[PDB]
């Protein structure tokens, strides 16, 4: 046997989880916000089921200076991977609605940790996915509680929800406003937008 | 004014630094080793002036579980950036002579911290550089103590030392053994190997 890390397809699943327990989970979602202060470091994620950003809030807790540095070094690499630029080390980080500019697919491993009906997600790993890859995985193609299609299914859903936000006028999200709108993204979008017939 | 982060071109510079001081530094070097246990996390870097790996040892100290996680998440992103694959979270990290396989250019900001003639380097930031970029920067092209040519000069030196190790037979380092030997690397190598005339 193993840890039996549970795959969650939605923050709504947390509503039926144990009330005092530590449960390892994994979920796929777009990075939507970063907040780095001196006492706190917060990562927002959304899946965009109907939409609303930061459904998942993952916490990187820290008390010391060393902790504080580690948290900062972590944020720094995550932003570099996704080409999100940061102020200079030698110069507080606040990033909101990241998805309006970038589209940062991420596979996360967290610890759902709950007490008295309240729960917190602590990060254990994060795998940034390349938009390049994500598009392949969709165009193209451990524990007993994660199917090797869950991740894939998630990526597919995220992108559909993304499509329905693009159409919707009262939504600030639009494929064109993305800093990285290639022609591949265009045609990918168009293809998936044709999988309705 | 600013922090006056000092650019160091060599670990040999540390021999003339203050004996009880905290001095912010920056240096460019290839990642050569990673060690992750439960009490310690160590990053080895080399510049390869004549050669020897791990001239620079940067320490990511940690006492808690949270710290321990942060350190791990940090290592994980660094390896992903450089396409170094790691065992599964749900399954101690020991990576040596990374440069025989990969070539991982890195710009680091550390705190030289010394007491009684002894010094330690604590990480504050690390910028992985893409081999793709590094080759441009060389083929192609803040504080008062870092010139905007230092980084560049360093990259150039590293690669020359690399060339002289390739020639040398008693050295296990060879361009061909690299997991990523493109044709660009070939021709880049050949060009720089022609800048001797």
């Amino acid at each position: 046997s193993h840890k039996n890390r549970i795959f969650v397809s939605s923050s709504k699943d947390f509503e039926g989880y144990p009330s005092k327990a530590i449960v390892p989970v994994q979920f796929v979602a777009l990075l939507t916000s970063i907040h780095l202060t001196e006492t706190k470091c917060l990562l927002g994620f959304s899946n965009f089921e109907r939409s609303q950003e930061d459904q998942y809030l993952i916490k990187l807790k820290f008390k010391d200076r060393g902790s504080e540095r580690l948290a900062r070094i972590t944020i720094s690499l995550l932003c570099q991977y996704f080409d999100i630029e940061l102020p200079d080390l030698d110069s507080t980080v606040i990033l909101r609605d990241i998805h309006l500019e970038r589209l940062c697919f991420s596979s996360c491993k967290a610890l759902y940790v709950s007490k008295h009906g309240n729960y917190t997600l602590f990060l254990e790993d994060i795998k940034p996915l390349d938009l390049v890859s994500v598009i392949s995985t969709i165009s193209t193609k451990s524990s007993e509680l994660i199917s090797e299609c869950d991740l894939n299914n998630s990526l597919v859903d995220i992108f559909n929800n993304l499509i329905e936000m693009n159409r919707d006028e009262k939504n600030r999200f639009k494929f064109v406003k993305l800093i990285h709108y290639d022609i591949e993204l265009k045609k990918f979008v168009q293809d998936q937008q044709k999988v309705l017939s």
